[PDB]
């Protein structure tokens, strides 16, 4: 029972037009839909539901909300409970809310984000069929990418005045949403701050993730990909269309990953994430990341960390 | 709670200077213990726990038994009521009966393999460690298998006579051990019938696997490796040591990941396995692998179905 | 002065509609004329002159002829004066011959083979430009195929009769037309039998190849991919085109290269090369191998000399 | 006749205990010899010449000179000649000037760096032998880097003084050394400067290249890898020894290389190239890139001239 996955993440974009080409042309998204109030929905080729991308016009860059699916239906009722055992309201979206998206229970995390849970959205099926399918379907765009993987929220700490809101997101998915934890920052004084979180419900390093910084915020949302070859032809692709590229082709500390990260024509960061790196497993010990190797659990390579991770974000 | 994953597979050799040169030179595993019985237990770079491989001095190939890992002690007495329910009988060998391993719940597939579910086995830890760990080990050894991945059992069928082994152990694992089923091989009549079944507990494409035979045996344990250079690096080294290759370096359909089949000193096959694939889930629909592209199935490549995958198992 | 690389090489089809799908398609390259004869010619999307593959309509598969381009037009007239002193005729096609095609030289290698060098082809461009650049075409087709890289030709070899065409064409193109051994494969008494040749013009392992046979032939064109992965695609594009594969992805003991053998609807067959190998060099002394080990030359990864390697040509 | 490759770089290190350390724990380079002076001389594996790397202990950083190999002994009069005709004067070093290492031929380039040439190095061989040799060593270290592959100079440049040694040194290789042109970058009214030239002797896109500074100095010296996934691998080392990398993974527009540039423990760039590229041929066209997009021709994955690319040299 319980959380499968992330399921959608809601985007705020400045340009329709441009951002949509830019989803659908880089990382090679499709649009599936879109709304009579002009918000777009869009579904990477190895998805099988809907959509997992909306982008909503807007003034500023940013995110509306994010959301993962549960197993069944009655999941909802009974994370329902919890949630609101443990101190958080929620409240319950029927059906249609969204398009194409069943009954959604929706709820604010201690960082301040929304977060939706749903059990129902339409299911279209991948872009190479279940039925003696191709490893990759024909006429794959761009980066051609997976399914999006997982989400990165800038939460707000103040260790001064007593607010971490990276501990306290951390706690709440574990102790409400049975995530469990993979990897961990820890700054402050002989480690004794949490700055950094990664969360899982698969068994991949991390389907959430929580980073500090002085508001909350989007950091980005992230897409799978394959293999090292793939982060190659991605970059190549972000060439082509001259995406503005945060940080060129590397590898995480953290999860292991290959990663390469970039923006939309909002602001919004986006990342190809390639690889597995390791299998997350329920008994496997917390990796611990310190203080002094910062910047090597962010970008391995270099062990320098950027300062546009710690300071651009939407 | 329940089953994690693979936790081990013990086989039978029968020369186990060989058998422990080759499980330590081609895959990079590191011998961890030998028994008063002499019994040789190995590990990869990439487990945490004491040893996935047990090799048992014997007068023929084949395995023993195959162990997995479920996640609390306390899961080895529900699973045991799920599964006497169904029919099974099962037994409970406590702590020490192997050594750095804890309390083991034994019972028979119906296919007549014996399976362990065990809770406790020795913490070693990975051979990167988990504080700002590297992303590979310094001095890995040959393929620098990962970890133990899944197995291919060979489970007795004879439709004319009504058995079918597949599919009773498909049943049995997901109504007792609560596995979902990911892809299937369906032959017979309009693919009436289960020939080949793969499921999981984790979220990569499986971490268990029947196949039909004439007789129940081991057809391959499987050992991860991250991408498809791996893969090459891995036949080159088979190729150092005279390994006997069963299956040059081709793509299974099922899966999608890339592989190698290759043979132990005593005739048992093993497999490196490279990529996630994709993320299974349980609400992704059952990849259905029809009869008349059988070879696709297995070898994508080729569409050749080998005569050696369907008809050497020990 | 002299031979700069393979220029074309013209082949035998029974089915030009089928021939040209399937260079097209599984290969990447485009049809670039049809002349009045029903010839069909083709090109890689990294060569910059007009064709690379001539399709002719015959009864059977096989070679009609094998072309080397050379620097300038003055070297034909330089090397004719070397081969017709060496003891071969010539003969000089004039221009038009071939369409978009200078003059060609023409005579007959020692294994009875057609060769052909020629100085002018029309100019017509890769498909990324010359002014700056894209690494890779967008909208390339297939496996994507950079180059016609070389051509292995099998040569009448019987050495009790006193016949081996190809130590006879060894020193042809070497005292004629300045290529030099990189590689050789040695069989008889203490490897005192040249069975396999390879020759170059670049800095890359081979241009031209000859293998011993009971009689003359073509073995296989290839065709340049940039990588191990691209060798994963390629496999994959041949299992969606059901491509009959010779030999599934593994690795040249010789030059290094990875590969993939597959046939084209005559039967004719093709290689899809990996990598660079190695820089051929004057210097570098030739490497030898040796009979024992005739088969980890040809197909490292399992030494095991495949039946369809020295039996299947055309 | 004439040049082969480029042969050795002699470097100026600060500190040699560092600096060994360097080249051998990160490029995976081997110490062949140090003569009486405290110079230390290093090889790669996949080399079969004594030494392409001198360590000449300095205060400073830097180039000594830069050394290419001919075919033969007769070359260097030719050269010399040709080279004296242009205006160079040349000066003859014999035999053991350098240790293991024959006469040499020494001039200055327009741009002022001292170039060697010589036909006679001691022969060691590659590390993978001649005789049925692997496809690689055992005991790789670091990034196994195969060869020296060539060696980007700094050349003064003042167009408003009328000063342009790219040019100068483009039409001396040129004309004398018979180097042709692969690709340029043009600057200025139109591009009608020559700002950074890539010429080869091989079938590679270059062995030597100029770019434009206010003072003539050595931009790096480059290592070829095979693959993209050799540069993530090189990249991991990297970290692992605290290397102090200039430019992440990514790739150059000129020359379609992939790339990584990293300092060694005196300052001097160094570069892992992977990848052939492409066939350089003597009737390509010469790639041109202009201005307005200078930075992809460097870095093509940003579009963004790094400023340390421009600013830091030795
Ligand atoms: C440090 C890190 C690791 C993995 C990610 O996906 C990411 O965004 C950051
Ligand atoms: C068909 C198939 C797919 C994946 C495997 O690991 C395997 O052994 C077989
Ligand atoms: C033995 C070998 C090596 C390279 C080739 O291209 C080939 O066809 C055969
Ligand atoms: C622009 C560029 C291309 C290739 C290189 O090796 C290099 O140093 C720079
Ligand atoms: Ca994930
Ligand atoms: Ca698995
Ligand atoms: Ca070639
Ligand atoms: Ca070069
Ligand atoms: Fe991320
Ligand atoms: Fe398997
Ligand atoms: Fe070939
Ligand atoms: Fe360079």
């Amino acid at each position: 029972m319980g959380v499968l996955r992330i399921g959608h993440a809601s985007l705020k974009v400045m340009d329709m037009d441009a951002a949509v080409r830019h989803y659908e042309n880089v990382l090679g998204m499709k649009t599936t839909m879109k709304d009579k109030a002009g918000n777009v929905y869009l579904k990477c080729w190895d998805e099988w539901d809907k959509y997992s991308v909306i982008l909503t016009p807007s003034d500023q860059a940013g995110m509306n909300h994010l959301a993962y699916k549960v197993e069944k239906e009655a999941d909802l009722e009974a994370l329902q409970q919890k949630i609101e055992a443990w101190g958080v309201k929620t409240t319950m979206l029927d059906e249609g809310t969204l398009p194409s998206t069943g009954r959604m229970l929706q709820f604010k995390l201690p960082s301040g984000h929304e977060m939706r849970l749903y059990a129902s959205k339409e299911f279209v099926g991948t872009d190479v069929g279940n039925i003696n399918p191709d490893p990759w379907p024909d006429g794959l765009k761009g980066a051609g990418a997976h399914w999006l993987d997982h989400c990165l929220l800038v939460c707000e700490m103040n260790p001064e005045a007593g607010i971490n809101t990276v501990a306290d997101n951390t706690r709440f998915v574990t102790e409400c949403l049975d995530f469990f934890l993979t990897e961990q920052v820890l700054v402050g004084p002989g480690g004794s701050i949490q700055a950094t979180t990664f969360l899982a419900r698969t068994t991949t390093p991390h389907d959430i993730a929580f980073v500090g910084g002085p508001t909350s915020g989007l950091h980005h949302i992230a897409f799978f990909l394959d293999s090292w070859h793939d982060v190659l032809k991605a970059a190549d692709v972000m060439a082509k269309n001259k995406v503005r590229i945060d940080v060129a082709p590397t590898r995480h500390g953290i999860t292991r990953g290959e990663t390469i990260y970039f923006f939309d024509p909002s602001g919004n960061r986006n990342e190809t994430f390639a690889g597995l790196g390791y299998l997350a497993q329920r008994d496997r010990p917390v990796t611990t990341w310190t203080e002094d190797q910062l910047g090597s659990a962010i970008f391995y390579h270099t062990g320098y960390l950027e300062p546009s991770f710690t300071d651009v974000y939407t």
